[PDB]
């Protein structure tokens, strides 16, 4: 009926106007969730089993690559030396949920290299049909990712899974207009005119922002079981 | 050997001074969890399944039942209708572990009351050796709470737990200097001057500041396993 009514209660006593309330800076939390990724980073072995994960999305996606292309690997893999930027956070009404919900806008900034080496055999049809031509790897690279992140803690119910739960999870999700640069080139350099590189390179930011899509931005969120904060002795530790 | 160069990494790419940078306001996360506990807070038959487990706490801490007492039960439960304010967000080198490892301190003040009915009855030798007495329901309540709370999300592998992992976890803490408010009333109003209810009160108020610190004050942790919020398409959903 009217819960919203109950919903400014929230904003009158956390002292939050909603509209004349600035935005914050966020600072801490850049730092704390680059405390966790160089910790995720300093795993040396980590890599191999990133690697071996996305040799199998491949698989799984292996009738989805064009006809031109026998195979694809990936060999190496960059996870980058720089960490995201968080910034601007305001309060919102959810758009919209008639002053139901209440969520968090976020600006977020990377500028780093990710990288993928990609070994690449194209699909011939001399001297015999269906030839697999010499290997080429091939770098691709994400080099910015610039966009707008709305966050909330709910316990759903309002929305419904897409393609296969009681609780309370963290919903994200990032707004249809981001920034994803891309970059690509040869491994080795002489190799660097050969026809299908900037083919390998448009295919691969293709299936990034598609698999994105599919999955973070609006009208589409991650909704993420969250555990308990509650003092429990079983999660007790000391030092 | 000398990772906290390492450790500089962050700060200098996060435009973290750690001590010129001011203090920042986390508004947003006041009210993101204000949601959530009023979200929390509006499942009616949820106090039910509180006031079953907080008996269930008392019957295991049953032989700690002062000897004056035969029988300790709660009956009616506050969940309060105020919010948490967190406050004064500031990065610092957590102390000590010789620029390790990087922590935030945050201000917690919470203004509200949280109460308890307690059903009571005294343990007599009077007609006959242990007779339990009538009973008296005490309200016992908490009015303030503010503390400091030291977060950051590690792997472990430096904490030990106390009594009876693998991945990363959400660290918190608070400081040992904690204000923790409590006030002690009969429900009735006429049974106001009985002997054994500021007994009761401060036998509650004491159990519950000792739970507290055996779990969340320094030099205690509470480890809390996070999940990947990594995007994949199980947790994906719509509306
Ligand atoms: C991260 C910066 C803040 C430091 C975190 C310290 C804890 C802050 C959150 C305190 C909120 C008070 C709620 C605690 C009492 C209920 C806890 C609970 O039952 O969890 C319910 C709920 C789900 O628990 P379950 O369904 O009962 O298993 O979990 C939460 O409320 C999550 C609270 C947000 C914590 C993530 C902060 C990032
Ligand atoms: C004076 C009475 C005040 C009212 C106290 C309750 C109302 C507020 C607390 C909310 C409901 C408490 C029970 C919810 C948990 C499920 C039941 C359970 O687990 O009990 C078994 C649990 C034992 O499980 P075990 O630890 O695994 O052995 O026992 C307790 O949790 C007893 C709790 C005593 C009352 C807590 C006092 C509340 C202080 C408020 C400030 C504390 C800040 C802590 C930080 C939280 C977020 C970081
Ligand atoms: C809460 C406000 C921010 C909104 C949250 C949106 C996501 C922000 C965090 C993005 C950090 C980038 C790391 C994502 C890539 C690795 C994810 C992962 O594997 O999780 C590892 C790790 C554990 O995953 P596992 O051990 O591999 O299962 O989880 C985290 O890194 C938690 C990250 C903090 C998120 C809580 C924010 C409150
Ligand atoms: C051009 C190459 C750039 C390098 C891309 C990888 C380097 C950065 C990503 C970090 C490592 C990625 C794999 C880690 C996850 C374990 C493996 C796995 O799950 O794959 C199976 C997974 C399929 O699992 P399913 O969804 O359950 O079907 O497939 C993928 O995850 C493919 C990922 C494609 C590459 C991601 C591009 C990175 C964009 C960076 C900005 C995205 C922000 C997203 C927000 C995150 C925090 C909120």
């Amino acid at each position: 009926n009217e819960r919203s009514r109950q919903i400014d209660d929230i904003l009158e006593k956390t002292y939050y106007n909603v509209d004349t309330h600035p935005a914050e800076s966020l600072d801490w939390f850049n730092v704390l969730i680059g405390q966790t990724i160089q910790q995720l980073r300093e795993e040396a072995w980590k890599k191999d089993n990133i690697v071996y994960s996305l040799n199998a999305f491949i698989e799984r996606k292996a009738q989805e690559l064009p006809s031109y292309l026998d195979s694809i690997k990936i060999t190496e893999l960059d996870i980058g030396h720089d960490f995201p930027i968080f910034s601007n956070c305001r309060i919102q009404y959810s758009p919209n949920s008639n002053g139901r919900k209440l969520e968090a806008k976020i600006d977020i900034d990377l500028n780093d290299r990710l990288a993928v080496g990609i070994e690449t055999r194209l699909l011939l049809n001399y001297p015999k049909p269906l030839t697999a031509s010499l290997p080429i790897n091939v770098t691709v690279s994400i080099i910015r990712f610039q966009a707008c992140l709305t966050v909330s803690l709910t316990k759903a119910e309002e929305f419904v899974p897409t393609s296969p739960n009681d609780g309370y999870f963290l919903m994200f999700s990032f707004a249809p207009e981001y920034r994803m640069e891309f970059e690509t080139q040869s491994l080795i350099g002489a190799r660097s005119k050969l026809e299908n590189i900037p083919k390998i390179g448009s295919l691969v930011e293709y299936q990034i922002k598609k698999w994105f899509v599919e999955r973070c931005v609006e009208p589409r969120f991650q909704f993420i079981k969250l555990p308990s904060v509650w003092p429990r002795s079983k999660n007790t530790r000391e030092g």
